Order: C-alpha cells, then structure tokens, then sequence
C-alpha cells in the first residue's frame, strides 16, 4: 500500500523531459509540498495494460524500502492514471557524461570519493539482503560535485559489465554484483569510458577466461587497481564483500586527500 506517500497531482508541475526509464520518459518537475521542490518524475508509456502498471508501480514499492545518502530517494507516487513516480532530482545528471565533460576538472580524490560513496550504498543493500534483478537499468546519477547516487533510470544485457558466471549460467549473486562494481570503479577512474571499446560482446567471455582484465587506468593508484582486480577473480568465492570494499576504499581515499 502506497497511501502514506500518495501525492496530489496539482501539487506537481510537470516540466521538461530529462531522460528515460525502463517504462517511459523521465521528466523534471516542481513539487509544491516544505518548499516548491525540484523533482524527477518517472512516467509510463503503456500503463494502459494492467501487468505493465503492476511492474511500474513495483519499482516505487521497492525504492520505498530504502533510505540512504547514495540511493535515489522516493518522494511519492500518484497511483491514478496516468501513473507517476516522484523521485529526488539529481541535478547534474548521469555520472558517465559528467565524468567526460569534467575530465579536466575533477581531481583523483573526487573520483575515489564516488567509488567509496557507491560502495557504502551497495553494502547497505547487501545488509538489507536486497537482490537487484534488473541489471540493464542499473545506473549512477550525480546529485552534486561530491555526491553520487544509485538509480534505475537515465538522465539487452550488459555483457561487458557482467561476471562470467552470470554470462554462462545466469548466476546472479552478491559476488556477480561485486564483479560489476569492479567494472563501474574502472569506468569512473577512466573518466566514464565504457569497458571493452571496439570489442564484440561474444569475444568478451573468451578474453576473460584467457586471464585478460581491463588495464590500470592512467593515474589510478596501484592500491585501488589491486582492489579492482580482486573484484575480477574468476572463482566468485575469491572476490571481496562490499563491506570489504567500503573499508578498503575508505583508507585509499584518506591516502589521496592527505596528498
Ligand atoms: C532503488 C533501486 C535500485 C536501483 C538501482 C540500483 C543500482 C544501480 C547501479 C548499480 C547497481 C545497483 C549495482 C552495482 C553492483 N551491484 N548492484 C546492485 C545492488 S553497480 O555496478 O554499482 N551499478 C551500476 C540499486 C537499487
């Protein structure tokens, strides 16, 4: 039930389209509540069929259960047609593009901060025993210069980001997540460059079994690259826990900020 966070439509002013989620466009809006607050609104294209509506609204019921500095907050829902999900707005958009445009204006400490930040959230999700089953929707958003957040919308499987066991047996565990986090970390230090550029998806799995890994990013600290490669151990029982990563990242950030 949603009655404790049902929003009245007139309190929401739907603005410009800003991205796409799995179910429809995402809009910017102003929500008159405290203030008259900037929000992100998930919309739903074909919520005119019942089954799509159930799954769209499930995204909200799920988000509702978490409260963390680095996971996108649910503000509310409107459950009459047309159905909307009202989320906090991450002003500065997608991390990938953010890192690219800011390649020459973000220091190493910030890039590490982001990785650390995400690991605190992933550790929380692990402690809440959440299984995120929609891997294609996984994305990172920037709410400010010093704050990134997990989300399932933007501002077909990710073969290139996936653990080999996910690829061969469709096994998805806390460990496969760690593998993907490893890639996401690499991505961050590479200023939002995607993994395996030019390489075909099907030739990916072969290269991994051959011992090949994504190389050390320019200016990436050997301590942090070591963390990454541990995220990419083949035997998924060799990979570190997120709680292991949160801590290991915490002292790496301290080493840099001290310089
Ligand atoms: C609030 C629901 C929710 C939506 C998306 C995620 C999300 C977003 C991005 C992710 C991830 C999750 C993610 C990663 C590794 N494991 N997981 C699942 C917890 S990741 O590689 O850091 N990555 C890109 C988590 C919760």
């Amino acid at each position: 039930s949603t009655r404790d966070y049902e929003i009245q439509r007139e309190r929401i002013e739907l603005g410009r389209c800003i991205g796409e989620g799995q179910f429809g466009d995402v809009h910017q809006g102003i929500y008159m509540s405290n203030p008259a607050l900037a929000v992100a609104i998930k919309t739903c294209k074909n919520c005119t069929s019942d089954s799509v509506r159930e799954k769209f609204l499930q995204e909200a019921l799920t988000m509702r259960q978490f409260d963390h500095p680095h996971i996108v907050k649910l503000i509310g829902v409107i459950t009459e047609n047309p159905v909307w999900i009202i989320m906090e707005l991450c002003t500065l958009g997608e991390l990938r593009s953010f890192l690219q445009v800011r390649k020459y204006s973000l220091d190493l400490a910030s890039l590490i901060l982001y990785a650390y930040q995400l690991s605190t959230a992933l550790a929380y999700l692990e402690s809440k025993r959440f299984v995120h089953r929609d891997i294609a929707a996984r994305n990172v958003l920037v709410s400010s210069n010093d704050c990134v957040k997990l989300g399932d919308f933007g501002l077909k499987l990710p073969i290139k980001w996936m653990a080999p066991e996910s690829i061969n047996f469709r096994r998805f565990t806390s460990a496969s997540d760690v593998w993907m986090f490893g890639v996401c970390m690499w991505e961050i230090l590479m200023h939002g460059v995607k993994p395996f550029q030019g390489v075909k998806n099907n030739d990916v799995i072969g290269r991994i079994e051959n011992g090949e890994r994504l190389p050390m990013p320019p200016n990436c600290p050997p301590t942090l690259y070591s963390l990454m490669t541990k995220c990419w151990a083949y035997d998924p029982s060799r990979r570190p826990r997120f709680t292991e990563l949160k801590a290991q990242l915490s002292t790496i950030l301290e080493e840099e900020k001290a310089q």
